[PDB]
DNA sequence: GACCACACCGGC
DNA sequence: AAACGCCGGTGTGGTC
């Protein structure tokens, strides 16, 4: 390419250097622009941005969020990323991305800027034809991505000092817990380190093994294994309790109060939009996708997570998403009319599990339920499931037979998508989102089994991805016209920030939004709530 | 110091 | 741990 002066013409493609992955925390080391043959490259990176109309090229929604920090509405535009992501979900690096479709992602402005140029010609005449890819590109990821730029330059406030207080009291009792380990093993030793808890539990004590692990072999020390173990000796059950604590000390409570923007005085997570095999976002840097909510101390980490004053937090979230995903496109009527009537399957299948009636399905109980409603969907064996709930294995095998016999449309569905799956190479979600699964044809059985569970789940959690993506699209401009904030998304919920005044209006506004996202043949109900917290809007 | 595999566990 | 799926973060033990 010509080397010509900055700046560049209209609709040129950008390269840019980070000095770190964190849009929020770069600094911006280089910027460049590519068009018509030439190159331009910035002599001030920050100035130079005034000048840009739009972040096209890739990694674009980056830069926007760094604009962004910097009082500059740079929208992001086209991204090569998106294109590859849509054709296939395991491009997710510019690395691969440029191996892939004609290039080599390098460490200067000017050739990331040529790259980006070069792989957005080459991907977007891969698209011909890909009407359904092309339509979820333009209606929802092109756009997506203008709102997740925002969302990551908006941040969420955190009780800081709340959370440091939570931390002494929290170490507290770790004490308390280690000093008794060490005690009932006689000796101390590191308590993180799971190689010198196995020799302790499986070769000092007496204790049996249950399982191994993966790759090496060695005498697992999980959660499942020490439940097992829960009534073989009285450490046990203080090493799960020290594992509680010390996960949470170690991955919210100590790590999230230093990661407070200092200009923003809030929390900024990124949104990775090519990150997952079904079309789902992730969340990282921190991970604000993850933040605990089961236990009693989790809860109160999750209460850390706060409106500015004034304002209130809109927790949208939506009803057994996957199951009415399942539903409409399995076609089972019996699925469907359990929706159509009203009900609960987590409260029923709750109500089963600890014998109560459905008033008195608490939500630990609920949450339990999830896990086996959705585990025996997508092929939880009889063995687990028996351990699972501390039942016989004759009982947990009868619970799966009749699972599946309630609908029978379901399996159907599943031997068709794996049909399908095989013959085309790839499953697809309801909106045409494709996840190529080779494994359905080898020749190993627990591989091709491994893959057919991926297979049929992609179809459901996908399409469960594409409406809350489309519901994120239509539901952003109505809160910017009402004056509030889109926060958070955790794959089936939104977290909002609005006015105190307006807050009622806001959360009518975006559940109607979230429940019309594109009607199905059962209903998609929305659960909200109002908080100063992110738990009390739960 | 950075980086890695591994086992692990927080969420949906 | 076990025939649930999809993620990202941590400390250990280790290399470089
Ligand atoms: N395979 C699998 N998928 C899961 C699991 N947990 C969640 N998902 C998937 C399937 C879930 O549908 C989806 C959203 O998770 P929630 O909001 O926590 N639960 P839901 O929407 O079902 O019920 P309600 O909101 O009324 O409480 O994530 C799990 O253990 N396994
Ligand atoms: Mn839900
Ligand atoms: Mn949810």
């Amino acid at each position: 390419l010509e080397e010509a002066p900055w700046p560049p013409p209209e609709g040129a493609f950008v390269g840019f250097v980070l000095s770190r992955k964190e849009p929020m925390w770069a600094d911006l080391l280089a910027l460049a622009a590519a068009r018509g043959g030439r190159v331009h490259r910035a002599p001030e990176p920050y100035k130079a941005l005034r000048d840009l109309k739009e972040a096209r090229g890739l990694l674009a929604k980056d830069l926007s969020v760094l604009a962004l920090r910097e009082g500059l509405g740079l929208p992001p535009g086209d991204d090569p990323m998106l294109l590859a992501y849509l054709l296939d979900p395991s491009n997710t690096t510019p690395e691969g991305v440029a191996r892939r479709y004609g290039g080599e992602w390098t460490e200067e402005a000017g050739e990331r800027a040529a790259l980006s140029e070069r792989l957005f010609a080459n991907l977007w005449g891969r698209l011909e034809g890909e009407e359904r890819l092309l339509w979820l590109y333009r209606e929802v990821e092109r756009p997506l991505s203008a709102v997740l730029a925002h969302m990551e330059a908006t941040g969420v406030r955190l009780d800081v000092a709340y959370l440091r207080a939570l931390s002494l009291e929290v170490a507290e009792e770790i004490a308390r817990l280690e000093a008794e380990v060490f005690r009932l093993a006689g000796h101390p030793f590191n308590l993180n380190s799971r190689d010198q808890l196995e020799r302790v539990l499986f070769d000092e004590l007496g204790l049996p093994a249950i399982g191994k692990t993966e790759k090496t072999g060695k005498r697992s020390t999980s959660a499942a294994v020490l439940e097992a173990l829960r009534e073989a000796h009285p450490i046990v059950e203080k090493i799960l309790q020290y594992r509680e604590l010390t996960k949470l000390k170690s991955t919210y409570i100590d790590p999230l109060p230093d990661l407070i923007h200092p200009r923003t005085g809030r929390l900024h997570t990124r949104f990775n939009q090519t990150a997952t095999a079904t079309g789902r976002l992730s969340s990282s840097d921190p991970n604000l996708q993850n933040i605990p909510v089961r236990t009693p101390l989790g809860q109160r980490i999750r209460r850390a997570f706060i409106a500015e004053e004034g304002w209130l937090l809109v927790a949208l979230d939506y009803s057994q998403i996957e199951l009415r995903v399942l539903a409409h496109l399995s076609g089972d009527e019996n699925l469907i009319r359990v929706f159509q009537e009203g009900r609960d399957i987590h409260t029923e299948t709750a109500s089963w599990m600890f014998g109560v009636p459905r008033e008195a399905v608490d939500p630990l109980m609920r949450r339990a339920a999830k896990t086996i409603n959705f585990g025996v969907l997508y092929g939880m064996s009889a063995h687990r499931l028996s351990q699972e709930l501390a039942i016989p294995y004759e009982e947990a095998q009868a619970f799966i037979e009749r699972y599946f016999q309630s609908f029978p449309k379901v399996r159907a569905w599943i031997e068709k998508t794996l049909e399908e799956g095989r013959r085309r190479g790839y499953v697809e979600t309801l909106f045409g989102r494709r996840r190529y699964v080779p494994d359905l044809e080898a020749r190993v059985k627990s591989v091709r089994e491994a893959a057919e569970r991926m297979a049929f789940n992609m179809p459901v959690q996908g399409t469960a991805a594409d409406l809350m993506k489309l519901a994120m699209v239509k539901l952003f401009p109505r809160l910017e016209e009402m004056g509030a904030r889109m926060l958070l998304q955790v794959h089936d919920e939104l977290v909002l920030e609005a006015p105190k005044e307006r807050a009622e209006a806001v959360a009518r506004l975006a559940k109607e939004v979230m429940e019309g996202v594109y009607p199905l043949a059962v209903p998609l109900e929305v659960e909200v709530g109002i908080g100063e917290d992110w738990l009390s809007a739960k």
